[PDB]
Formats: structure tokens, C-alpha cells, sequence
């Protein structure tokens, strides 16, 4: 998975 920012 992916958290923050893009």
C-alpha cells in the first residue's frame, strides 16, 4: 500500500 502524500 501507499499513505501520504503524492
Amino acid at each position: 500500500s501507499y499513505s501520504g502524500y503524492s
